[PDB]
């Protein structure tokens, strides 16, 4: 950062900027497989004028996101995933950077003074962040895709430290599109997986079965193992053990709740960015160990056993007793 | 892989920086003073919860340092405690629905290729209309643009000789900082600054036109400057200036302009490239394209100069 960084920190918002109108003008695709490509056909086709996308590129050359040859321009080896339409990065961007993060960004200080019920995403779009996401087919699908990543990077240790092959039924509490049962269904095959969540259109995928429900109410018992994934973290405690009643409430002895959340540790840039992040929008927290313990004895629920499935990434086995 | 993503995420560090500023935070951290976050959120009536974890985010990402006393300003984040600092200044006046709005509609601007510039297609009103609207944030604007002429006329009194000129026009000089400053060092001249003013400003040696520099500009100056005004305008727009600075001008005369060069050995410019492409549909230009222009209104390049690794001068005549 060459001396002074505060500056550096403070501008580099427009990196993201750049990066953002490249990828949402729809111009990334076009670099596929580090392909070397002439910009002024590029900004022939989609309208553009040259000399815009051109001077664009020169700035997407200095960060190093784009790479000059003597005909055209290809993304650089590590923002290769830009030309992906289905990698994290992408995603992140299509997801992430948009009126409804950036403006609540804006608002998050007034929120701060403000100390009401009211979120800085709440106090900007006058509605709750899923309330939004119900009446936004778009964005949703863009959340869903981007949180289908983050379900597929634990899924191949997740089936090595928990034993589905031992449970008959089981329910997704929140689960969107059933991408966490649809990827364990795979390897442990021949089980009843059922996914709870609210569908304006229901979603489909062979051996889940998509219930369609709010799991403020009384959740369906019958179950032996359910499974709350990146649910809480959106929620404050008065919501988030008040959801966690009617878990304690619909399991019997015999059945565990499983947790799935972005466990705070002392130093982590992951958890601590994405923490400030449900405080904006939901007005919620990532939590620490005795913070789940805490919530989880308030509606009645102890810890059998917890573990890390990566760095950022831990499980807690919850039950009745 | 690692790079990219943090480029994207990065806005977040902006974003946490804005508002540790914008909430008021930010001045009781002066002198490297380690603060109490619980007795901070009871004074601010900030929730503690709330606070602890924000002034985490800022410990990770280097802003701020822990300690067993409480929480500080890290060395090189000092700057934040400044409330006229550069750092403080570009935060006030950069974070905002103004620019953060407009760079989500940019990528509507270059699809839908008209002459409205994506802050235009946001407010439906251009830049400088919007900002002689609201003088909460013409002062932010003149405040940053302030501290950017201050670095420069320590080094510009050195390359240019201001000492042999008597009568000297500012064009869209603001508050007048620029004269303001080389009045302190050169004395018994005729400075004037010319602009768009709603109460015209008042200083000791400096007279302050109302004027619109797209109407024919006030002859009998021997010294026209132009710094920083190019680059918010496009071609066609930035040869109606330079022609009608050419008709105000005779022999014996001489226009400055001071703009941020579009040469490669500058850091900062071709990021503010595509931040006049997204506020004003204009640009920095490379010499060629300065070349250009004041061929087109009659002027002729007489020298260049480098001010400092971003900043240059460019002398020009009429011929
Ligand atoms: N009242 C409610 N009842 C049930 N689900 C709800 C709800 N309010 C929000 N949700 C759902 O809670 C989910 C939180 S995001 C977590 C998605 C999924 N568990 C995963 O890990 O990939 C969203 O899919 C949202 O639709
Ligand atoms: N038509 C016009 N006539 C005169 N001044 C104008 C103008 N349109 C814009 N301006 C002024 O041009 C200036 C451009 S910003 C440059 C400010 C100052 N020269 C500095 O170096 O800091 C603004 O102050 C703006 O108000
Ligand atoms: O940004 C993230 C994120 C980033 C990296 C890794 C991640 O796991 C996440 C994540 O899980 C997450 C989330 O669950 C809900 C959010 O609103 C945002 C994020
Ligand atoms: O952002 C900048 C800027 C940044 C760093 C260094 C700078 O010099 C500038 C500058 O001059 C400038 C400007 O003249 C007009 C603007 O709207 C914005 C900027
Ligand atoms: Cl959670
Ligand atoms: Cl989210
Ligand atoms: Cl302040
Ligand atoms: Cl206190
Ligand atoms: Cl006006
Ligand atoms: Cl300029
Ligand atoms: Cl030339
Ligand atoms: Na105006």
């Amino acid at each position: 950062f060459q001396g002074s960084m505060l500056i550096d920190l403070i501008t580099s918002y427009r990196k993201t900027a750049a990066i953002y109108t490249f990828v949402d003008a729809g111009l990334s695709i076009h670099f596929k497989n580090g392909d070397y490509v002439d910009i002024n056909k590029l900004a022939s086709q989609y309208g553009i004028d040259y000399s815009r996308l051109n001077r664009l590129c020169d700035f997407l050359i200095e960060i190093g996101v784009l790479v000059s040859s003597d005909h055209g321009v290809a993304l650089s080896e590590e923002c290769s995933a830009l030309a992906d339409p289905n990698s994290v990065e992408f995603l992140t961007v299509k997801y992430e950077i948009n009126s409804e993060h950036w403006d609540s960004w804006l608002m998050y200080p007034k929120s701060l003074l403000e100390n009401n019920g009211k979120s800085a995403f709440e106090m900007v779009h006058g509605k709750s962040f899923f309330e939004h996401l119900d009446s936004n087919k778009g964005l949703k699908s863009d959340f869903d895709a981007l949180m289908s990543k983050y379900t597929n990077k634990i899924i191949k240790e997740l089936l090595v430290i928990y034993d589905f092959d031992k449970h008959n039924r089981i329910l997704d509490l929140g689960g969107g599109d059933g991408e966490l049962l649809i990827r364990i269904s795979e390897q442990v095959k021949g089980k009843d997986y059922t996914v709870l969540d609210r569908y304006n259109e229901v979603p489909i995928s062979e051996g889940i079965n998509f219930i369609k429900g709010d799991f403020f109410k009384p959740i369906p018992t019958g179950y032996d193992l359910y499974i709350l994934k990146n649910v809480l973290h959106n929620w404050p405690d008065n919501d988030a053990i008040s959801i966690l009643k009617n878990c304690r409430e619909a399991m019997d002895n015999n059945a565990t709740l499983l947790i799935i959340t972005l466990m705070k540790k002392p130093q982590s840039l992951v958890v601590k960015s994405v923490d400030i992040l449900m405080d904006m929008l939901f007005s919620a927290k990532q939590r620490y160990l005795s913070e789940f313990e805490d919530i989880a004895n308030q509606a009645g629920l102890v810890i059998r056993h917890y573990k890390d499935l990566d760095e950022i990434f831990s499980l807690i086995e919850l039950k009745v007793k």
